[PDB]
């Protein structure tokens, strides 16, 4: 699925996501512009092996299980596949433990990239939340 701005907006919301460790909804709502454009089919394979993985790029070597990452954790105890679906609702809750592990959203690199520091609450402008 790709979503519309305001869709994910709402979608995020209904799910806890705004405020969520302190990080105001528009945080999250341009993060996974940066990521994914929207899609939650999005992929992307890292040099390391591992691959990142739906709207919001959430990676292998820590966080899910997709079978082909040696090494690696699956913190969130969900199959890789979970964080591809229409439905955000496992991207959501394993993006709630990774933002709860000490660094925030640092932990994802195009946040501090691209969002950190800007007026990230235009991400959510216009929107009905
Ligand atoms: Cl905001
Ligand atoms: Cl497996
Ligand atoms: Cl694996
Ligand atoms: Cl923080
Ligand atoms: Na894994």
């Amino acid at each position: 699925k790709v979503f519309g701005r305001c869709e994910l907006a709402a979608a995020m919301k209904r799910h806890g996501l705004d405020n969520y460790r302190g990080y105001s909804l528009g945080n999250w709502v341009c993060a996974a512009k940066f990521e994914s454009n929207f899609n939650t089919q999005a992929t992307n394979r890292n040099t390391d092996g591992s691959t990142d993985y739906g709207i919001l790029q959430i990676n292998s070597r820590w966080w899910c299980n997709d079978g082909r990452t040696p090494g690696s954790r699956n913190l969130c105890n969900i199959p890789c596949s979970a964080l591809l679906s229409s439905d955000i609702t496992a991207s959501v809750n394993c993006a709630k433990k990774i933002v709860s592990d000490g660094n925030g959203m640092n932990a994802w690199v195009a946040w501090r990239n691209r969002c950190k520091g800007t007026d990230v609450q235009a991400w959510i402008r216009g929107c009905r939340l």
